[PDB]
């Protein structure tokens, strides 16, 4: 068949991809910047993480239309048509990376949160990934390229002028660079390193959800022992075990709720140790409507929060996981074309496929923040009602 027939596929398929990720990545900008309750640290490396999406409508994808017909081009401008696309893949990765530390900050040490993450050195820490990704993405070209090794046949052939190489990628880019450096170290390292930190994450929110239900049992198991206690010693006991799990309680109206409950376990106290058991126990079951009033509802906004916050960390572990199930295809077959110079090269079609799937990537991100997190979701609706309507 000639090739301009399976190419208009593959070209088509791009267009409609770039369209796809321009839209719904513009729209997650749009709706940071209208809504004030979606502008914090967190969602500034989404917007960042939306810009290289943008990008890769914009640039990528056109430049990769361009390198697929091996027009003839200055080596050292095909190569940057080649790489731009490892720039924005490399500025999603550690977009993906800060958004990860960011959760994991946000329920290992909350009280620390806003003073450690701030707008500003978030803005700082986007603008220094940025320039990272450009030197990682573009090393090809401080010379670890082939430019040096020029295919003449394919260029006389193709008829390019001198100086000038046939430009497709895997004749320019060096294999060993995309494989060693590009993928194991920039890429597949970091994507290790996000799974444990998103492992650390949940076993964090278990840990927390479990030391709650602890200390809440633990507060009516030794009731009833006090309840049940026909001796002063065993109130005391009991009492003592009490007032350390509210005070554990009270650090990790509620306020007063806690206040309340000490100074009832104190009063009770003071009574089991003047020999007052029955006057002890009598202090001792006014903690169930101190319970009831305040220290419930208290166990029940945190268990809350830690289980939005684990819905939250679930909704960008998806993202990052999406990231690698859309790129490792292109990086699995670009290690058997090195690893493997004995296997037959992977076919044209699948090479598109591979491309075309690590570029759909740009548009999945919006789908996730849409079905997963209402505040975008409603924005999302506004901004297309507000236009429609
Ligand atoms: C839209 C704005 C922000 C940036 C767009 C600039 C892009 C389109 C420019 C910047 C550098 C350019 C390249 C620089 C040099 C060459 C070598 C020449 O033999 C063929 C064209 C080619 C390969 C150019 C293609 C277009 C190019 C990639
Ligand atoms: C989730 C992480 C661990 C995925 C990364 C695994 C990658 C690096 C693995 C998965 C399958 C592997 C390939 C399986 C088979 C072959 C054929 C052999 O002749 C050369 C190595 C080569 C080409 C391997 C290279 C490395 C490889 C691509
Ligand atoms: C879900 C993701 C992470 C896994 C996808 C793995 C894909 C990329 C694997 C599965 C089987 C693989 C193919 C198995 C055998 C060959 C023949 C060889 O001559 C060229 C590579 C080629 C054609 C491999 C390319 C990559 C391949 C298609
Ligand atoms: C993944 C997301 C949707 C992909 C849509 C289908 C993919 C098309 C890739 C282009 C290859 C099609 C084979 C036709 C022959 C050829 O291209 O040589
Ligand atoms: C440089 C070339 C063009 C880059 C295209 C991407 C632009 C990103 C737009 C940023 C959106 C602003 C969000 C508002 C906010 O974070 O407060
Ligand atoms: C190519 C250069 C990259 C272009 C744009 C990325 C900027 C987007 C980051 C938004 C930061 C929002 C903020 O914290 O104020
Ligand atoms: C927006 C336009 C998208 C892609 C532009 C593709 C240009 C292809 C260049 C081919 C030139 C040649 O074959 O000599
Ligand atoms: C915004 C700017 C949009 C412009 C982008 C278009 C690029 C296509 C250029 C392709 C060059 C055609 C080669 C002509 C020839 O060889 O005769
Ligand atoms: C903001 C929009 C920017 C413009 C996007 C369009 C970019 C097009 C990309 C690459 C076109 C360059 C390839 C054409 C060179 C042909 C030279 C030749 O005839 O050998
Ligand atoms: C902000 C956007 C600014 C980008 C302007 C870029 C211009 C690069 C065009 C020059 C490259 C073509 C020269 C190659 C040749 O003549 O063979
Ligand atoms: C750490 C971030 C560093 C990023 C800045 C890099 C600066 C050095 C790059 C200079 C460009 C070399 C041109 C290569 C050439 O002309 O062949
Ligand atoms: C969806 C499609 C997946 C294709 C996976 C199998 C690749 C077959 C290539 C074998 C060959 O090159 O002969
Ligand atoms: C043209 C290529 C189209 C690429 C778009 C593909 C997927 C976008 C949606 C991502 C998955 C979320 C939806 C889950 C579901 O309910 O099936
Ligand atoms: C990122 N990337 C690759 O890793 C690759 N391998 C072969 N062609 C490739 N292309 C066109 C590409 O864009």
């Amino acid at each position: 068949a000639p090739p301009i027939m399976g190419s208009s596929v593959y070209i088509t398929v791009e267009l409609a991809i770039a369209v796809l990720a321009i839209l719904g990545n513009v729209l997650v900008c749009w709706a940071v910047w209208l809504n004030s309750n979606l502008q914090n640290v967190t969602n500034y490396f989404v917007v960042s993480l939306a810009a290289a999406d943008i990008l890769v409508g914009v640039l990528a994808i056109p430049f990769a239309i361009t390198i697929s017909t091996g027009f003839c081009a200055a080596c050292h401008g095909c190569l940057f048509i080649a790489c731009f696309v490892l720039v924005l893949a490399q500025s999603s990765i550690f977009s993906l990376l800060a958004i990860a530390i960011d959760r994991y900050i946000a329920i290992a040490i909350p009280l620390r949160y806003n003073g450690l993450v701030t707008g500003t050195r978030a803005a700082g820490i986007i603008a220094i990934c940025w320039v990272l990704s450009f030197a990682i993405g573009l090393t090809p070209m401080l010379g670890w390229n082939n430019c040096g090794q020029p295919k003449e046949g394919k260029a006389h052939s193709q008829g390019c002028g001198e100086g000038q190489v046939a430009c497709l990628f895997e004749d320019v880019v060096p294999m060993n660079y995309m494989v060693y450096f590009n993928f194991f170290a920039c890429v597949l390292v970091p994507l290790l390193l996000m799974l444990g930190v998103y492992l650390r994450i949940f076993a964090a929110a278990r840990r927390q959800l479990a030391d709650l239900e602890d200390n809440w049992e633990t507060l009516n198991d030794n009731l009833k022992v006090i309840e049940k206690a026909d001796n002063a010693a065993q109130v005391k006991d009991a009492l003592t075990k009490m007032r350390a799990a509210a005070l554990d309680a009270q650090k990790a109206d509620f306020r007063h709720g806690f206040d309340i409950l000490v100074g009832q376990i104190d009063d009770a106290l003071k009574l089991a140790n003047e020999g007052k058991v029955k006057e002890a126990q009598a202090a001792a079951e006014q903690l169930k409507t101190t319970r009831n009033a305040y220290i419930q509802k208290y166990l029940e906004r945190a268990r809350s929060t830690l289980q939005k916050e684990v819905h939250a960390a679930k909704s960008a572990a998806i993202i990052a996981g999406l990231f690698a199930l859309c790129w490792l295809p292109l990086h699995i077959i670009n290690c058997f074309t090195f690893f493997c110079p004995d296997c037959s090269h992977a076919p044209l079609w699948l090479m598109y496929l591979a491309i075309v799937l690590a570029h759909t990537n740009s548009v999945v991100n919006p789908f996730i923040y849409a079905y997963r997190i209402r505040e975008f979701r409603q924005t999302f609706r506004k901004i297309i009602r507000s236009h429609v309507l």
